[PDB]
């Protein structure tokens, strides 16, 4: 494949001949453009300084690694990965290509109003990334509306491009290190929450704030969830705060769908153990018009023993050019 060199916006492109018409999108960098091979509008991701460092380099071979093994219709997926270079010697760039979606769910929540329907088809659709995305043993962390993609048509791409604690899990406030994949869940309640009333739930100005906003909804947790905090620090500071009664989510959530207030009371719980899961969040009756088992896949496993392996920059690099070179396009 032939490459042609622009520059846009202070960053150089290489990229091969299938894709003209690039167009600045955001900030790696983002491009959109036009493939001639598929027909697709494509968003083009050049990554920054893939390997300045020994964190950039496991982080660009972690990227890369997730978005090849992301094959799911409600998932960002990777149509090509290519690198101007012909060697490991000259490998410097690398350059992430996908489809381009209309817009994300921030500009979405803040520009319309969107019905209960609206609301049901945008939610099942996370938590059908979701449970496809737990089941490779992996939590996103990191969901918020700037993360959802969403064409005219409704269809949302879950994806890792409004501040992040505010759909944080209390228990990554509060800095636990045995979290699990519910983090997401609790998200997906705070997303939920904010696409029914058009207001951010919990609009924290910090850590501190942010706690003080989940329990005044929540309520002062119970003797059970005391008994399963392992940090003196935090148990003590819970047993603090004043005594705060758990407010009833119809009570919050008026003029709401009465399955979708009694969905987030299964969502905004503070003890994870439980928490609703993603699969058996797609089972509630909310999602009666659209839950179907059959067509709710799960993830081919996915290896993540590279994440304990302690390795030299040019051995990530090497790493992440195997996965450049050993890229199988989908087909059309
Ligand atoms: C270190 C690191 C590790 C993993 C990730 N990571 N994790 C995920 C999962 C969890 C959802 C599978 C996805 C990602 N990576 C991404 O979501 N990467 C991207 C974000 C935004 C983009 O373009 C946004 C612009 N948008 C594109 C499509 O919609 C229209 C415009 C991208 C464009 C092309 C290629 C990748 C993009 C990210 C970083
Ligand atoms: N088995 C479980 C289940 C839930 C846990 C959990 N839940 C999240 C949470 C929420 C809150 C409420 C704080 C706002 C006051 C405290 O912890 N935190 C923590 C936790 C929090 C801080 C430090 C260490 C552990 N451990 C949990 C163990």
């Amino acid at each position: 494949p032939t490459f042609y060199r622009q520059e846009l916006n202070k960053t150089i492109w290489e990229v091969p001949e299938r894709y003209q018409n690039l167009s600045p999108v955001g900030s790696g960098s983002v491009c959109a453009a036009f493939d001639t091979k598929t027909g697709l509008r494509v968003a083009v991701k050049k990554l920054s300084r893939p390997f300045q460092s020994i964190i950039h380099a496991k982080r660009t071979y972690r990227e890369l690694r997730l978005l090849k093994h992301m094959k799911h219709e409600n998932v960002i997926g990777l149509l090509d990965v290519f690198t101007p270079a012909r060697s490991l010697e000259e490998f410097n760039d690398v350059y992430l290509v996908t489809h381009l979606m209309g817009a994300d769910l921030n500009n979405i929540v803040k520009c319309q109003k969107l019905t209960d329907d609206h609301v049901q088809f945008l939610i099942y659709q996370i938590l059908r990334g979701l449970k496809y995305i737990h089941s490779a043993d992996i939590i996103h962390r990191d969901l918020k509306p700037s993360n959802l993609a969403v064409n005219e048509d409704c269809e949302l791409k879950i994806l890792d491009f409004v501040a992040t604690r505010w759909y944080r899990a209390p228990e990554i406030m509060l800095n636990w290190m045995h979290y699990n994949q519910t983090v997401d869940i609790w998200s997906v309640g705070c997303i939920m929450a904010e696409l029914l009333t058009g207001r951010t739930l919990f609009p924290g100005t910090d850590h501190i704030d942010q706690l003080k906003l989940i329990l005044r909804l929540v309520g002062t947790p119970g003797a059970e969830l005391l008994k399963k905090i392992s940090s003196e620090s935090a148990r003590n500071y819970i047993q603090s705060l004043t005594q705060m009664p758990k407010m009833n989510f119809a009570n919050v959530f008026i003029g709401a769908n009465p399955l979708a207030v009694d969905l987030l009371e299964k969502m905004l719980v503070l003890d994870s153990d439980k928490r609703i899961t993603a699969a058996q969040a797609l089972a509630h009756a909310y999602f009666a018009q659209y839950h179907d088992p059959d067509d709710e896949p799960v993830a081919d496993p996915y290896d993540q023993s590279f994440e304990s392996r302690d390795l030299l920059i040019d051995e990530w690099k090497s790493l992440t050019y195997d996965e450049v070179i050993s890229f199988v396009p989908p087909p059309l």
